[PDB]
């Protein structure tokens, strides 16, 4: 109708991620899978910051998260890393899901990590 | 005891829905029933600020939201929908419940919708 | 790798509840269990501050909260009983886990309940 406002659907390939960008997929599953088994109890998370984002960027990319934290306390982690004020707010994005913090980086790994066992974070503010 | 605070109990019919006053429930149904015909992939839904809520208000109440964007896409597509700072939060409540973010708009739709139709979601900075 | 951040693991025990350390556990439980047979609806819950956060801290530890409420309206009623800006922020944190906003206080009684038959929550915005 005339008063109704039809949402859009956000693009699922709007983020990319530059870590697939640069390094092709057999390299990024080789160095996913010996990390996998130099830390059997750790999950290897690429972290890039959606291009929109204006909150600070991440010096490293690549982080080796135990897999009993939660997304809470990750989320504590990767405030503490990058520039932004105490009243800034900061997004995970998994595939365009927030994930629930309540929920460990070991679960979100097993369902969301891809191929190069990798697990794919964007982080943004809006 | 004296030094415990015994928690109050918040009234679930404070917040009442202008769109639900002004208009008869049958003409409601009728009309939210053509709406999930001509769109069976999306879901109408009614938003409208608490009133004892300070942040902006909604040009629009009706929105046409697809099944699969999450409670998290469409908080974002709110807060860019009314006059309010970056720093300023924002609440969803379906009948004084917060909805988890990584659900479905579809999914809090069929487990809350009435019998109109509509999904109702205040939204509330407090 | 020289690359990749090693997340270190929080101590699980960081956070000392006060009320725990003044109070023996036999005198916490008689107290805890008279309360429940008084308020069969309601649950016993201690809220303290992290030492580390720098938001106000709380007039009274001791809360008899309703069993339906949820831990969202729960987050706004400890929000509007300590000093601190509508932009700060706050976090619950039950065994370093923030508990979902949706579940009840009962659910979260019911799973997370020490032998006291009081639930501890700790807070904080960072």
């Amino acid at each position: 109708l005339t008063e109704f406002e039809l949402v859009k659907v956000p693009d699922p390939g709007s983020m990319k991620f530059v870590y697939k960008e640069e390094h092709p997929f057999e390299k990024r599953r080789s160095e996913g899978e010996k990390i996998r088994k130099k830390y059997p109890d750790r999950v290897p998370v690429i972290v890039e910051k959606a291009p929109k984002a204006r909150i600070g960027d991440l010096d490293k990319k690549k982080y080796l998260v135990p897999s009993d934290l939660t997304v809470g306390q990750f989320y504590f982690l990767i405030r503490k890393r990058i520039h932004l004020r105490a009243e800034d707010a900061l997004f995970f994005f998994v595939n365009n899901v927030i994930p629930p913090t309540s929920a460990t980086m070991g679960q979100l790994y097993q369902e969301h990590h891809e191929e190069d066992f990798f697990l794919y974070i964007a982080y943004s503010d809006e």
